[PDB]
């Protein structure tokens, strides 16, 4: 029989034992992100550490079959993956280091603690704690002591194996015929096969420079306009010319500014649009949360959460007795698995990532009747690029309204417009410019553009040209600031979170106009909608075997990465925001300190 067949089955002998061989590790690994006994982060680095070898060996036997000689495309393509030696391209005994290293520096987040000074017994771990008060406090003291101290305390011990991590990271990257760790997670978005479709790793970088131009502007009156309102609230110590200190932009890294709403908010009388309080004075759980997100989807087709996630999903923080990572994750254990680990909150915040999360698994879900080295998104953006795309309707006063937290709400007043629209802006322009720089500086190292000895060094001076934002306290390159938000730390490439923001926008312009709406989209609803969820549908369950490109292609007219249907959301905030900041200074100082004086 054609050798085009010896695959067609090596690949489905390979779907079968894989997919176990997989779970065996999902299901130990689950139990230590979920209890970081010890016990149990053996058994972990045990389950795939076999699946390492399985992988590892099903390479060899693998690229026994010539490149092409294969047709049916896909046969094709899912072949790829296999064939390239997995991480075992590093010294078998040496990858162990990084594992060493990589564990570490998971436990080393969700695990170290900074203790009060007046107090060497209230210790506060990262979540809650260090993470409650960066996101309240208004103690430029709290905040300032939270802030160094979690870099001080943790994000030191990180530096010395964040190092060794970039290297044997490196070495495993470029031994696989790539320049960099940084050009294989830009893998990701690469598409070669098809013709008109394919696109470059090298590309991804320049495009979404590209993209990032258009974004300044917006940015920039955004970041101008909390310069002000932030100084009104802090006085004497930001200067109405110079980016921000890094403490007060609403959380641990300035990731996002969701939370400098009350400082911000354009006309703070009307209705709260950040129905966190709302929530509470109705007392909403997880659960309540979780299920009224849930409620979401299958308004739109996607049917409802499987009854074994509801009961292996870990939507709320054990709290004393066993310690997981706490940041929220959707599981994908493959067998039908499907579980969410979350230390849920009470919170606006949480009620919109119960939408992302969600998200994601209605995602894994779609494209599990797939092959399994395949279902996997057409990439990091559309992934996340998903979840989002609900928040962006289920966030909407008219929906918040019906809904429930925002009962029979002042019509719609032009004004409550500029309101809901600077918490958006808050939320994902405030993000754009933090998530770029951080992955840039993030493939510079890699690339080698930094050598170690100016890590916190590049990291800062950027911080403070592109992000538009200063350090309260110089750090030495005995630190490690970038290491200390989750992501680094644990691997996770960050530049998804750029992609997945364009995206988002795309696929709301397309599906308001395919549940007939007839307003700007920062009016969309697209709840009930089955034309809509329907439309969505057909595009999640081809996983990956589709260039991103096309697919995109065939649900939002472009193919590719479009920053317009965004700026056209802002459209309104960005004009008025030309007003408010008339008279304040739109732009900041490279050189300016809140220390330095
Ligand atoms: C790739 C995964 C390992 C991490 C990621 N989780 C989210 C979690 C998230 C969504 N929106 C906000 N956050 C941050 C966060 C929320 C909460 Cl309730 C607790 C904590 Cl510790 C962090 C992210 O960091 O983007 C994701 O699902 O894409
Ligand atoms: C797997 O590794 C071996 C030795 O390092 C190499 O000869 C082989 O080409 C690699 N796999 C492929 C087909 O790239
Ligand atoms: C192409 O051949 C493969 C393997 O024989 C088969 O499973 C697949 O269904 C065919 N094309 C598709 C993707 O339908
Ligand atoms: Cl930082
Ligand atoms: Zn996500």
């Amino acid at each position: 029989s054609t050798i085009e067949e010896q695959a067609k089955t090596f690949l489905d002998k390979f779907n079968h034992e894989a997919e176990d061989l997989f779970y065996q590790s999902s299901l130990a690994s689950w139990n230590y992100n979920t209890n970081i006994t010890e016990e149990n982060v053996q058994n972990m680095n045990n389950a795939g550490d076999k699946w390492s070898a399985f992988l590892k060996e099903q390479s060899t036997l693998a690229q026994m079959y010539p490149l092409q000689e294969i047709q049916n495309l896909t046969v094709k393509l899912q072949l790829q993956a296999l064939q390239q030696n997995g991480s075992s391209v590093l010294s078998e005994d040496k990858s162990k280091r990084l594992n060493t290293i990589l564990n570490t520096m998971s436990t080393i987040y969700s695990t170290g603690k900074v203790c009060n000074p007046d107090n060497p017994q209230e210790c506060l771990l990262l979540e809650p704690g260090l993470n409650e008060i960066m996101a309240n406090s208004l103690d430029y003291n709290e905040r300032l002591w939270a802030w160094e101290s979690w870099r001080s305390e943790v994000g030191k011990q990180l530096r010395p194996l964040y190092e060794e991590y970039v290297v044997l990271k490196n070495e495993m990257a470029r031994a696989n015929h790539y320049e960099d760790y940084g050009d294989y997670w830009r893998g990701d978005y690469e598409v070669n096969g098809v013709d008109g479709y394919d696109y470059s790793r090298g590309q991804l970088i320049e495009d979404v420079e590209h993209t990032f131009e258009e974004i300044k502007p917006l940015y920039e009156h955004l970041h101008a306009y909390v310069r002000a309102k932030l100084m009104n609230a802090y006085p004497s110590y930001i200067s109405p010319i110079g980016c921000l200190p890094a403490h007060l932009l609403g959380d641990m890294w300035g990731r996002f500014w969701t939370n400098l709403y009350s400082l911000t908010v354009p006309f703070g009388q009307k209705p709260n649009i950040d129905v966190t309080d709302a929530m509470v004075d109705q007392a909403w759980d997880a659960q309540r949360i979780f299920k009224e997100a849930e409620k979401f989807f299958v308004s739109v087709g996607l049917p409802n959460m499987t009854q074994g996630f509801w009961e292996n999903s870990m939507l709320t923080d054990p709290g004393n007795v066993q310690k997981a990572v706490c940041h929220p994750t959707a599981w994908d254990l493959g067998k039908g698995d499907f579980r969410i680990l979350m230390c849920t909150k009470v919170t606006m915040d949480d009620f919109l990532t119960a939408h992302h999360e969600m998200g994601h698994i209605q995602y894994d879900m779609a494209y599990a009747a797939q092959p399994f080295l395949l279902r996997n998104g057409a990439n990091e953006g559309f992934h996340e690029a998903v979840g989002e795309i609900m928040s962006l309707s289920a966030a909407t006063p008219k929906h918040l309204k019906s809904i429930g937290l925002l009962s029979p709400d002042f019509q719609e007043d032009n004004e409550t417009e500029i309101n809901f629209l600077l918490k958006q802006a808050l939320t994902i322009v405030g993000t754009l410019p933090f998530t770029y720089m951080l992955e840039k500086w993030r493939w510079m190292v890699f690339k080698g553009e930094i050598p170690k000895d100016q890590w916190m060094k590049k990291w800062w001076e950027m911080k403070r040209e592109i992000v538009g934002v200063v350090e309260p306290v110089p750090h030495d390159e005995t630190y490690c600031d970038p290491a200390s938000l989750f992501h680094v730390s644990n691997d996770y490439s960050f530049i998804r979170y750029y992609t997945r923001t364009l995206y988002q926008f795309q696929f709301q312009e397309a599906l308001c106009q395919a549940a007939k709406h007839e307003g700007p989209l920062h009016k969309c609803d697209i709840s009930n909608s089955t034309e809509a969820g329907q439309k969505l549908f057909n595009m999640l369950r081809l996983g990956k075997s589709e260039p991103w490109t096309l697919a995109l292609e065939n649900v939002v007219g472009a193919k590719n990465m479009n920053v317009r249907p965004l700026l056209n959301y802002f459209e309104p905030l960005f004009t008025w925001l030309k007003d408010q900041n008339k008279n304040s200074f739109v732009g900041w100082s490279t050189d300016w300190s809140p220390y330095a004086d």
